[PDB]
């Protein structure tokens, strides 16, 4: 995109707005349109120089590069909310969890190269419905994954396989023991994204908060593996669900896609003449209602213990929380 | 009773037996189903479901299955594609030199086969496909990867629930229409264009016709080699549509061209031709589109149905001029 | 027929605990899984009730059966005939008379007879190590139990091969969640977490007037059949001591060729995979008291007291073992 | 790190078996049996050390046993014909064919590889029945592969897909250049190997031995890629057919496992009701026929055109094939 070295207006516009990368509610959808609609490879770009994960795993930059654009092309531009900005969104947002002081020094770069790589590639090649509607209509999809997070394993299969494809292949300079360990919990954390299974997830979380030990720093101390996991399952869970979170102006693009998904696939339901799904029936929908529900039953009772357990940190997410809450509520018709 | 959306849905579908239907507007009018809808029309239309006892909803929710897996993202290959070869093949069937000639299954096979012919079409290349390693080249060893693989989902979404638009035919029925399908959307990969027109010129230099001029053909040999390319003709009509529609087409295909194009240059590969939106020549391009492999195919095909395509050839002609004066200097 | 007068009168056992499959396998032309589905079918009135064609049926088995490797020791058309039969001896205790609907009972018993499908007769660690393609299409989660369901299921879509055809489209989402649950629930690595659920189910246990268990909702009752056939499989143990030893010389043979593919690639051995350090003896006794044991014994408690006379044998087939133990 | 690749007590035995590699008639079957049953990782290995491929391909030792060792365990050991002893047969006969006389330098040495790799994949993953088998009962192979050269399509992805295990990509440091045309060499050779494309094959062998051109050097002339695939095809086509053509003990040998594997076939066939496959049914079998007739319609056209391509170099082989033809005929009950 360049010219004789030196950046393009756009590029240095792209350039200024990536300054918000380590911030909470970066303008994420000006940065697709800035990048040409490359959110998710700029961002993960950005982000791996910033945590000088090139070098430390000895990752070419071309690799890493022609692996994100891969990636990014694998998100499908025709889906309203599960597309290449929701990933690069995740991916942000998980960014900036990782660097929250209850956490300091907490994981090592591995650990954090996984965290990041999920989110990454979490949503990659989603079709634009759930795992219900591809159950129900006997997709080969359901039928090789025998109904079981479907969405999820599939995600975490073409995000592995893509490391293939011609100069692709990011971690061809970890050994064995690196990326078995990388492996095993990026589909740690990506299987958990499934929302069913997202109670249980809470439950585990909510009891971590109670047996939670510190220092004398205030810096979370995590024993073994089973605990280390847990808490990057959770925060890349969070980051799944944190649309919520950010600021009205962005919260509400984000309701209007996951919405304008709902619908689609309530409409294809209903030509097929299946049940309609919860909330996917635009002829009986409850945007407000629904958003609200969304946070008292989900959203809120997650990030609560999250700030729980990075407390004071996630003070004002929660706040921006609570006040999105009582924008929707209000909003209510009668 | 009216319904705008329905009065002027059902009007446009009038033209389903005429050459020049305006299938954009059909898409946009059926809510993005153009492949449900004229599919279904023409199954009537040619009375398949009775014939082959086709219960309607699995038609139509193999239909809708089948439209869903072609991408909306794509400009080119999608389901408006799909939908006029189909189209464009159920009128080349009922051209006066073929009449009678073929039987209904041959004709089941035909349209089936231009439905699913492009079905999952990534918006780039076969070659692209194969530079980059993709699992499906590496699937199909590098040959006719997207044929293969349109064939592949064609067939596999007969399994979704109530899919199954073949359940009542009879396991000789299932096997010679998968047979002719195969030979005909194999057929469609542009690689193997030259030895199919040549092949076809030397059928024209046996043309066995009747008293009223109605084709003669034997063996399945010279059947399955019609149909091929009847089928290829279809996919290649775009220039001898009305300029209004082949106009829509073009813009389509640079779209599609032009963005791999894009891709291409992102990862450093070599831009394919025609795929640099910097060094274009989209005039120039169609015309030399038309004048080395269009024009070179329809006029053999109208010399085997002679004179059953001379609107299409002159029409061909006449936007072959239109795109040409269009060429800057 | 000089065969099958021997055979026929060999598959009079079907509903005992002991019957002979190796001698079936080898009068049926190593057919036992073909056959023995083929007659719990008949017996329980399979065919009929889901109007299922007799040529669909023995096409799909022998379909079926030929996806079970004949070069693998252990885990192969023998072992599904065996886990078959077993499961089918299982479904008749007294404790569960007339308790499962004629779809559970299907699921139960087709889930079986596919729950090995396809075993390449190595380990599911062993394909995770080595990349392979199984391993990276279920990210290494119960590889090779997803694998046998989506063959199993794979399998209905070949010529007259759809043994579920006649049945409504609820029959089939019913059948189909409950065959997934049943094997994917036979993953080794789901036996501690599967038998702690099994006894807070021995705890809270009810049954009805008539004695026979009561079981609830959907839970229990596929938790119950996810046990019984996990108990088929663990099984060999509890069977009559010569059986037994054939059980344990095919799963050591097995174990050792892994053993020696693992060693040739200068990959760690797995555990009891070493044949230059064996212990087939201390092992068998030592999956006995770990493992089988307690299965059986959680079993015991919760048909109580219908698996009686299966589990003395367990208890008396592991001191045989142990005076084996050299030293 | 074995002297042949694998371990063995017996590796003096074996040594001077492999002695006889680079000489048609080789005892395949007793290095088998010596190798620990690794005829084919055994045979490659001392292949790719003669020709001193690892040095000049970068192929690093342990990838290629890998490699070797997962291609072999990927021969099914239940299968009486197309197993690993064939593979290794059709390599070392092509290795031999690639070294005759009439051929000398005439090939790079990334068609040597692209042959030979070829051989040793032509046939991997062979359940042991014919294509129209798999095509008949409607086998999920059949579906992926449209019905054509089924079971060759599925040799070659297999063999490439098996580049992906652990340590197992033996082409690691080719160029992408040379990546893409040992690709295409070894894709063009191997579908070749599907009998339908046999007398295609042939007839255009014939064409060439027509006007056929020799060097200043008593050597073939090849100018483009067309001539030069078609011989290596012919070539490859001709060690897979090469049974017949080996002393009569090795030949009877083959000679009984191909029909065990038929029948197996045949009986199968039976089972499920369908009509059984010629030669295929055991209650009406004409073995010794069979072999004279199969010599008359098939070897022997093409050896002897093989053989007129490098005159006189295959002399010896034919006269072997025309020894054994009597041989079978006299062994023909009356
Ligand atoms: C901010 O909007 C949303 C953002 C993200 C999600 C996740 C994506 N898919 C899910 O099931 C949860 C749901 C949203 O809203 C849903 C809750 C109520 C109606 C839709
Ligand atoms: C309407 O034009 C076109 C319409 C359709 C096609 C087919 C789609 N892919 C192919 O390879 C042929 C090409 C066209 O023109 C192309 C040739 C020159 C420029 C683009
Ligand atoms: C009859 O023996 C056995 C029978 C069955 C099994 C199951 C099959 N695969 C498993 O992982 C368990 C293991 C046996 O013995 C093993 C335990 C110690 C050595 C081998
Ligand atoms: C050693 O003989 C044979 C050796 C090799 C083959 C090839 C392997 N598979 C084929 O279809 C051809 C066939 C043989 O003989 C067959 C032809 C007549 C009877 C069997
Ligand atoms: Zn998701
Ligand atoms: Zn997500
Ligand atoms: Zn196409
Ligand atoms: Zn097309
Ligand atoms: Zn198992
Ligand atoms: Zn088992
Ligand atoms: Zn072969
Ligand atoms: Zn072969």
């Amino acid at each position: 995109i360049p010219r004789f070295g030196v950046k393009t207006e756009q590029e240095d516009v792209l350039a200024k707005e990536l300054e918000d990368v380590n911030k909470w509610g970066l303008h994420v959808f000006r940065i697709a349109e800035l990048s040409g609609n490359r959110p998710l490879t700029v961002i993960m770009h950005t982000i791996f120089q910033e945590r000088d994960l090139l070098k430390t795993f000895k990752i070419p930059v071309d690799t890493l590069i022609t692996y994100l654009m891969t990636l990014e092309d694998h998100y499908h531009a025709d889906v309203a909310y599960h597309n290449n900005i929701h990933a690069a969104d995740v991916v942000q947002s998980t960014h900036v969890l990782l660097s929250t002081p209850a956490l300091e020094a907490v994981f090592t770069d591995l650990e954090i190269l996984a965290a990041i790589f999920a989110s990454a590639i979490h949503d990659v090649d989603h079709p634009g419905v759930s795992n219900q509607f591809l159950i129900n209509t006997n997709s080969e999809l359901a039928l090789m994954y025998n109904d079981s997070s479907v969405l999820e394993n599939h995600h975490l299969a073409v995000g592995f396989k893509l490391l293939q494809e011609e100069n692709c292949d990011i971690f061809q300079n970890l050994t064995k023991k690196q990326r078995q360990s990388l492996r095993k919990m990026v589909i740690d954390i990506v299987l958990a994204t499934d929302m069913s299974k997202h109670m249980n997830l809470l439950a585990d979380l909510k009891t971590m908060v109670e047996t939670k030990k510190v220092t004398s720093s205030g810096v979370l101390l995590l024993d073994n593996y089973s605990d280390r996991i847990q808490v990057l399952q959770n925060m890349v869970h969070c980051a799944d669900l944190s649309n919520p979170t950010k600021p009205l102006q962005l919260y509400r693009q984000w309701t209007d896609r996951i919405m304008e998904e709902f619908f689609r696939q309530g409409d294809r339901e209903r030509e097929r003449g299946m049940e309609i799904s919860p909330m996917c029936d635009k002829h009986n929908a409850s945007v407000e209602k629904s958003q609200v529900g969304f946070i008292d039953y989900i959203v809120h009772p997650l990030w609560e213990t999250w700030a729980d357990l990075v407390h004071p940190d996630a003070q004002d997410i929660l706040d921006t929380l609570e006040d999105n809450r009582e924008w929707y509520q209000s909003t209510i018709p009668q």
